[PDB]
């Protein structure tokens, strides 16, 4: 038994809900909340700019520290690192941004990631923003995650059609 509530269960392990992740998430505090990163860890917006605004720019700061000592992260990586006053933990993933011709395959990667945690709340990967369709995305977080995922969807009618038209 866990603390998220009014979710939609989709599969044996993976739940969706309307929701703004970054009230989601300071309601839960989940051990981990996944942000939609980008290699730079730039947290400009979409998810990332409202995680980032929701720490009072505590995430970007930390975030800023991991570049320097590593350098950028791979597109379809991630990084563990502190989830601030919304999570024990952050997730940092990069899908692919289709609005920068990124390979659309590397989606099932970045997922892969969600399989080192036991339980996530985590946005759609590569949706919003990054220019994929989020039903294709739903399709590959359901075909690759394993792990219990919460999945939060900002936009209500986005949200009802990824419903009515999941198989
Ligand atoms: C602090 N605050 N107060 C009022 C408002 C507002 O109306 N919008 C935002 C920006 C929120 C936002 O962009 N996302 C949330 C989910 C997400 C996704 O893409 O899943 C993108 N922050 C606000």
């Amino acid at each position: 038994v866990n603390s998220f509530s009014g979710y939609l269960k989709l599969t044996d392990n993976v739940y969706i809900k309307n929701a703004d992740i970054v009230e989601e998430a300071k309601k839960v505090k989940p051990t981990v909340v996944v942000n939609a990163a980008n290699v730079y860890l730039k947290h400009g917006g979409g998810v990332a700019g409202a995680l980032n605004k929701a720490t009072n720019n505590a995430m970007q700061v930390e975030s800023d520290d991991y570049i320097a000592t590593n350098g950028p992260l791979k597109v379809g990586g991630s990084c563990v690192l502190s989830g601030h006053n919304l999570a024990k933990h952050c997730l940092h993933v990069v899908g692919p941004n289709v609005n920068k011709g990124e390979d659309i395959q590397l989606l099932k990667s970045a997922y892969e990631n969600f399989n080192q945690h036991e339980v996530l709340l985590a946005p759609l990967l590569s949706a919003g923003i990054f220019g994929a369709d989020p039903i294709h995305s739903l399709r590959v977080c359901v075909d690759t995650v394993r792990t219990n995922v919460y999945l939060a969807v900002f936009d209500k009618n986005l949200y009802d059609k990824l419903v009515s038209s999941f198989l």
